[PDB]
């Protein structure tokens, strides 16, 4: 029971056969060293220690879906585009995940159902000087049957395990993890889930979803999606101490159960002052430092892995990282395709979460207008999007002849095509956001900065798409760049020169020459 | 009569120097070939053409303004703050320009009184294929002394000669030439002026600005302006035919007389049709493909130049450049920023306009609350930015956590800083715009396509900032990344690997650990 299947190490593997793969052997540090690392090399290769400090039995790799060119040719796709419309191909069909038997899974060569010190066999790390607490935001929770409707859920909960074999497990109001607490807050019984550590790639990307409930609405299969994502069925595998289920291929796994009435606070310091939304945690997926809260309690009743002489590998990621806004945004970036797909086929060309987005913030469609019927088909598109995507913040519209992936040419779009009297909507005021936002979270006013006081602004849907019929006066030329060559005119060397000077928007206008 | 003081071939034995020139001998074509091979090596080092083709006598230059770095070089100047900072104050402080003999002046050893034909002289170029005409766009007017209320002026006009020395003369509304001619609208005289090409590279510099007359009005010393930024005087010299000054250190000059009444076609096929706003002429500032209008004519009575035998050189340069943007955004910012310095002092850290932005289209302030009795100033310096730039669409004011040249950053401030229903400014609808914009140009319906149809509507100013106040709540926090070595981990080929992946807002974010 020693090999996971299309498992974390199988990754490893081919990363180090593509020469993708860093490793070191040098000690890190948990607090600050590898989060600072990380962000020293954003959004760029995977890095593998070998040696983490106070923990001789784990590794740890960081920055896996750093490179999300890396992490398309990992999963066999062309580009950004073919990796939106595969995955949501994916999500309309997915696999359903098999079950094996409790002596053949790699993740329970080693079952401790006593000693059970969370600290002490998961790594848990610092993300920022600001901190106080060492948190563990490395695991997905894990969700299978009856508690989600005969389907499975997984997604990442930050944990704090400041009481030996129970800590608290950060819930988002309004995903999945709270409809299910929701539909079972005055249960006599507690919630049973596992926690899984170091679980296959495809595992982790689907995990990253979340708020897309018109298209992944509970009771859906996301094990089942992230099978299908990765061309074969996750294995499953029966609990020791519990009755559930969880991934058999990972590499750490806790068993326990969730008491949502159970309810403690993140950090010793607001617990001290008793009080939420200050006290920082770490920081957040808006780009800001965090605040700590209160939460419900994750009791666990065993630690599975693997064996601990084969030194089990864990993710750890800081949160403002190219990694995590990759992880959450693409198969965001999926369901918002699909969902613009299942309300108008063929109108939508593109759709695009970049990393300055905030990864539940915003969003941007290119839409591309076929004949004068389909004209106002974007406003729907942007209003169904904030709307059903609770607390996105801005979401941009442009059209067919603008590149998607610069920044700078949003910018110009927003510039020039957008009627700030009737191209800027606001569908949703007063609705339902997200706390972990600022600019929401000051909406408290004087009453406690939770989700139960902030009040949404209402989002921001920009139409900066051209109108039906004016193409022509909206038509960005184009510079003959196709029509003469450089190297009748210059030699190598100077043609290098200039084209190492070049950075950022030029690269893109010089491509087509627009 | 033969040495331009700080002159344009002393910037090109500068630039050669430093190895920032590129030469080549290979013939090229006026005809699409110039500006291809600016746009494929958009904002780059400069590129000197010696050939071209049907004008033996004349050498090309562009991309001169492209890489503002090396502009920076030029002048003497740290970064683009210190560019800024030392603009203003040379707009405070001009140098008065001297007058030399029309007997030393460079660009006097050749006079043409007769056989005037300027296409003949004066390179042409066309910009895209689908242009008909080949148009110059590489002189600046030139007017001094009392037909500028005893100030001076420069700026580029574009120019199309097809009536062999008569060609119109683009004048954009609201500006100084447009001025000029309203002041002098029904006199029986028409007004002498001179175009000059080939001029030191600061007087193209300070051509560069328009619509900034808060700081800039007419009456005030533009040659002033440029010779305080090239640290010396810049050198006029008496016509030889007109009552009127030229800069002595230019390539080439044209004498003539503008008559605002006689206003002619840009094109043949729009004088054809007989419609403006139609019938493309050429990419215009705001990105898009041009169109043709009516405009007065410059009839030349004049053509003096260097010894014909020297070569002297011409500045075509494509519009959606980063030459372009660079050559008028420049001053823009020292302008906006000696605006919102004027009306409340220590506020704005740094203003920017990108190149995403259309050079008259938008900004970006950078502003910093020192206390709460300077919350709300941004927006006092949003109106004014709008009110005073006539036609800009986008102003953004942020905070000094900010990187103003990132446009992902500037995004990131868009999506977690702006409530929608009180940060974003519409001041002033039904103002002056620019006709060309096409979004405010489609707004004519169905009349003439011109700035007498157009209904503008009414810019948009965005703060973006923190409220003061609450900087704990809005602290984009810091990652670790000054205290850890990749050294200590890595050896420095797997750090160059994974330094070479990156590349956009990670380079901002992982320099700041932000
Ligand atoms: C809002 C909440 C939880 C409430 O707590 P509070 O505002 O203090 O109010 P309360 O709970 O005490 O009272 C409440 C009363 O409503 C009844 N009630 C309460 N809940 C339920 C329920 N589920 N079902 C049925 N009834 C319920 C109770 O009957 C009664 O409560 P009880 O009397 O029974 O105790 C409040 O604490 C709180 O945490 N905000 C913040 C939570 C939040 O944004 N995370 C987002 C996580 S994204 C994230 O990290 C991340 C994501 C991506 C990338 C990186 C990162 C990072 N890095
Ligand atoms: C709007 C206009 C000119 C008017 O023309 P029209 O709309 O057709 O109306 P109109 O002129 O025929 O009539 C008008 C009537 O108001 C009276 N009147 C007219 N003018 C005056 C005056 N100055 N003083 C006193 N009275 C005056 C006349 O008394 C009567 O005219 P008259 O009867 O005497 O003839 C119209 O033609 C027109 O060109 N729009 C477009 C012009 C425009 O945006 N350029 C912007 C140039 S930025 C540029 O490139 C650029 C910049 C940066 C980087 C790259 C690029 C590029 N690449
Ligand atoms: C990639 C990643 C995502 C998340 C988190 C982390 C990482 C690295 C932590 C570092 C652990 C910090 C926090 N954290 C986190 C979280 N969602 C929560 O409800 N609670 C959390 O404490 N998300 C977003 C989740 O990935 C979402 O899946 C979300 O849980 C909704 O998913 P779903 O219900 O729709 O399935
Ligand atoms: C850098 C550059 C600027 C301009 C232009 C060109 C270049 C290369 C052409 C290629 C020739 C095409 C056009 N053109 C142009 C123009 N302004 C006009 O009123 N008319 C014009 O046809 N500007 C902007 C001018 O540089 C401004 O200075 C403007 O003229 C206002 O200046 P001012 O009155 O405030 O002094
Ligand atoms: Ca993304
Ligand atoms: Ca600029
Ligand atoms: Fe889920
Ligand atoms: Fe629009
Ligand atoms: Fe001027
Ligand atoms: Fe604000
Ligand atoms: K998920
Ligand atoms: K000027």
């Amino acid at each position: 029971e020693r090999v996971g299947e299309k498992d974390l190490r199988a990754a490893l593997e081919w990363f180090r056969s593509k020469g993708y793969l860093v490793e070191t052997n040098k000690e890190v540090n948990p607090d600050l060293e590898i989060t600072g690392l990380q962000k020293i090399f954003d959004g760029s290769l995977p890095m593998l220690f070998n040696n983490v400090k106070d923990m001789p039995h784990a590794r740890a790799i960081t920055n896996l879906f750093g490179d999300i060119r890396v992490v398309e040719e990992l999963f066999g796709w062309e580009n950004s585009l073919d990796r939106v419309k595969k995955v949501a191909r994916a999500i309309d069909h997915p696999l359903k995940p098999v079950i094996i038997g409790q002596d053949e899974a790699p993740v329970q060569e080693e079952v401790l159902t006593t000693d059970l010190d969370v600290n002490k066999w998961l790594t848990a790390i610092r993300h920022t000087p600001l901190e106080t607490e060492m948190t563990i935001g490395s695991g997905i929770s894990c969700v299978v049957g009856p508690y989600f409707d005969g389907g499975s859920h997984i997604g990442y909960n930050r944990m704090n395990f400041r009481w030996g074999n129970v800590g608290t497990f950060q819930i988002s109001p309004g995903s999945h993890m709270w409809q299910v607490m929701t539909e079972h807050y005055k249960d006599d019984e507690p919630i049973p889930l596992t926690m899984c550590f170091g679980v296959p790639p495809s595992c982790t990307y689907v995990a990253g979803a979340g708020f897309d409930y018109a298209i992944l609405p509970k009771g859906c299969d996301e094990i089942g999606i992230a099978g299908a994502i990765q061309g074969s069925p996750v294995r499953l595998v029966k609990c020791r101490t519990i009755d559930a289920y969880t991934l058999a291929d990972a590499e750490y796994v806790l068993e326990g159960y969730l008491h949502p009435r159970d309810k403690r606070y993140e950090t010793a310091e607001s617990e001290a002052a008793d009080i939420q939304g200050r006290f920082h945690f770490h920081p957040e997926w808006a780009g800001y430092m965090g605040k700590a809260y209160k939460a419900p309690t994750f009791h666990v009743t065993a630690i599975t892995m693997r064996r601990r002489e084969s030194k089990p590998i864990i993710f750890p990621l800081g949160v403002h990282t190219a990694d995590d806004a990759n992880i959450d945004t693409s198969v965001r970036e999926s369901a918002i395709f699909a969902l613009c797909e299942r309300l108008q086929p063929g109108i939508v060309q593109n759709v695009h979460i970049p990393y300055c987005m905030t990864d539940w913030g915003g969003c941007i469609i290119q839409v591309k207008k076929r004949n004068q019927i389909e004209e106002g088909w974007q406003r729907n598109f942007l209003a169904a999007i904030l709307a059903c995507s609770q607390g996105m913040r801005l979401a941009i519209a442009v059209s067919e002849d603008v590149d998607i992936y610069s920044m700078d040419d949003i910018m110009w779009c927003l510039t020039t095509r957008v009627n700030p009297q009737t191209d800027i909507l606001n569908p949703l005021p007063g609705g339902r956001g997200q706390t972990f936002m600022p600019a929401e979270r000051m909406t408290s006013g004087d009453k406690q900065w939770t989700a139960s006081n902030t009040q949404f602004e209402g989002g921001m849907g920009i139409d900066a798409t051209v109108p039906y019929g004016y193409e022509s006066d909206f038509h960005r030329p184009v510079y003959g760049v196709d029509l003469v060559k450089p190297e009748n005119f210059f030699d190598a060397k100077d043609i290098d020169k200039m084209k190492s000077r070049m950075a950022g928007w030029v690269l893109s206008l010089a491509r087509t020459g627009r």
